[PDB]
Parts: C-alpha cells; structure tokens; sequence
C-alpha cells in the first residue's frame, strides 16, 4: 500500500526551511487517472509564530526527517474495499511543508528566515509527474483535506491553466476539497482569525487564483481563502466536503451541556453552512462534528441520504463523462444538530 518518497529535483522549491519539498507516488501503470493529495495542518503567520511550529511541529516545515515511504489510506489506499472510489488510480501525496495553505510564493533569503513555496511546490510536483506518467492522463483530482482542502481552492485552476500552457489540453484538472470550505462569521466569544490570513498573505507573499483576486482587488486577497467567495470564480469542476460543524471552524469561533446561546450558535453555524453550499451541485455535507476524511480508513462510512462518500464521488464522475437516477452528487444534510446523521464518525 506503500507510496515512496521523491525529493523535488528543482532544489529552490523548498519547505519552510530550505530543505527540498518533495510528494510520495505510487504509480499504477494500468491507469490514466492521478489523485494528487494536498496535506493540512494550520500555518503560521510570523516569525515568532512561525518558530514555535518548527520547535514541535517541524514536519510541517521541513522535509530532513520525512520517512522514505508512506501507506495510502482511504481516497489513497489501493484496495478496493477501502477505496471503491479511485483504488486502481495512480496516488500522489503531497507533504504540506510550506505553512501557508499551499498560497506561497517567497523563497528565504537573506530577508526572509522561511520560504513560503506552497503554490510553487504544487506546480513543480506536477511539472516533475508529467516526465513520470503524468503526460498521459485523462483525469488529474486534486484534494486536499483542511488547509490542503482550502489549498485545492486556491491552486485547481493553476494546476489547469499551467498543464494547457504546457501543451496537455487532454488532461481534465479537477479538486476535492475536504473540510477546507470556512465561514468568515461571528465568534461565540471573543484571537483574529480573517486578521491572521491577511497577515499571512503578506508574510508568505501569498497568491490567489486570478480571477477571484481581481473581484476583491489589492489587500482583499484574504477573501479567496473562504470558499463561498472563491469557489464561485473557478473554472475546473470541484468536489466539496465538508462537515457542517467542523472543528477547525468551531475552533476559529472560540467554541469548546449547552445553554440557549450556543446552541443557537451551533444552529445558525450548520444553517449557514448549508446556505453556502445550496448552489454547490457537487457537494457531501454530513451533519457531523468532526474534522477531515477522505484519506481516513473509514472514510467508506458516513452516508448522507443513503449514499457514502465514496459513490457519491463515483456519482460526480459520472456526471463529468442531466442528473443521474440513483447516483446523486449533491448531498447536503438538512438535519440541525451534530450527530442527528446516525452515520457520523466517532
Ligand atoms: C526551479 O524552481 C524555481 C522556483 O519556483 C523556478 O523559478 C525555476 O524556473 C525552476 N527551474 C527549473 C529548471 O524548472
Ligand atoms: C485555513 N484554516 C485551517 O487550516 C483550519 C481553520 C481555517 C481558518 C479559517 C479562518 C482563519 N484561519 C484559519
């Protein structure tokens, strides 16, 4: 089940550190689809801040003490039974080292203590597959799981518009964005979430997907990292998951038996979050709190109106070959309360 290391072969496109950014790949020769994972993990948005994460969290930003192989799990596992979605695929995963929700494009310098690479890394990653089997695909996905989920966002049609620049019109870029998609709403209690971003942007030099950037135009770049207001500027198609009561967000919201006001508080956080995805047509929204999934073993488990990630997904592939008897791709939980879905992870 294993996916080995590949260390970039362009050196300058680095972790946070310097070292060499890099993606696992196990290859299925057999195959013309790639999945191509984003990892999450937060970020940091200054220097002090940026320090403590590599003091103990240094995976995160640097690639000296990567392992030489990884197991594929869940969307990435290679058996049919873990994955009836994609298991015959060609699997990539893509080490999140960069801090910056997969945004940056700052190398270190001798103005710079960390290079922010993110949106670089994924470019380059891709560059080096198209000399590995990549040239040949039908089908490129995109995902990424929270910040990588939010990466996917901000880096699908990058990935889209560099393979036709390159001379590959053929390839069909796609995302998945798992627990990326966040609301820029009212705390519970009164820490600046929307604050941080706008500071990481310019710590990281961050970049945002061209068309979105010019709606909100210069300094309002932050606003692209929500997916409400980014996703409706993409071209390429994407797939979103997302728990209406995601622990990332509840933790950006300062909310930890429960008294009218947070209930309220967690009533209008789902509606909301229904709300933002209504005119979503690919979309699986479980009534759930929890966080991430589609590289979890069990990912195969949760179902919204009877139907699980996995064919809902296979659904959505489909209707990329009207909508589709029995194979919905749409499936957002109506329900109020987290765990009112009896298929919700534990
Ligand atoms: C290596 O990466 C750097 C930084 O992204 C880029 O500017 C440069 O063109 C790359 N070099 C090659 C040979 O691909
Ligand atoms: C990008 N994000 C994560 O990776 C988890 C939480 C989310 C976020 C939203 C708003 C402000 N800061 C962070």
């Amino acid at each position: 089940e294993d996916l080995r290391l590949h260390l970039l072969l362009n050196t300058s496109v680095t972790c946070n550190d310097g070292s060499p950014a890099g993606y696992y790949l196990k290859e299925s020769r057999g195959s013309r689809r790639w999945l191509l994972f984003l990892e999450g993990g937060w970020y940091c948005f200054n220097r002090e801040n940026c320090d403590s994460r590599y003091d103990t969290m240094r995976r995160l930003m640097s690639s000296r003490d990567w392992p030489r192989t990884r197991t594929g799990t869940g969307i990435l596992s290679s058996q049919p039974e873990e994955n009836p979605y994609w298991w015959n695929a060609n699997m990539v995963f893509i080490p999140y080292c960069s801090s910056d929700v997969w945004s940056g494009a700052s190398s270190k310098s001798e103005k710079n203590e960390y290079a922010f690479m993110g949106a670089l890394i994924i470019q380059e990653v891709v560059r080096e597959l198209l000399g590995r089997g990549l040239s040949g695909a039908k089908v490129l996905l995109l995902a990424g799981s929270s910040a990588g989920g939010t990466g996917v966002l901000l880096n699908v049609d990058r990935v889209a518009e560099q393979l036709e620049k390159l001379g590959y019109p053929a390839i069909q870029v796609r995302g998945l964005a798992d627990s990326g998609w966040f609301l820029d709403n009212k705390q519970y209690r009164h820490c600046a979430p929307t604050e941080a971003i706008r500071r990481g942007i310019r710590y990281w030099n961050g970049v945002v997907p061209e068309r979105c950037r010019r709606q909100f135009q210069e300094g309002e770049e932050w606003n692209c990292f929500f997916g409400y207001k980014v996703y409706p500027t993409l071209r390429s198609p994407v797939f979103v998951v997302q728990w209406l009561f995601d622990e990332a967000q509840l933790t950006v919201d300062n909310v930890h038996p429960v008294q009218e006001g947070l209930r309220l508080y967690i009533q209008n956080l789902g509606r909301e979050l229904r709300h933002t995805l209504k005119d979503v047509p690919a979309s699986f929204a479980p009534a759930c709190l929890s966080h991430e999934i589609i590289i979890r073993s069990h990912w195969t488990d949760v179902q919204v109106k009877g139907t699980s990630l996995p064919r809902a997904l296979h659904c959505w592939d489909r209707s990329l070959h009207t909508p589709l008897k029995g194979c919905p791709v749409h499936l957002v939980d109506s329900c109020p309360w987290p765990h009112c879905n009896p298929s919700c992870p534990t």
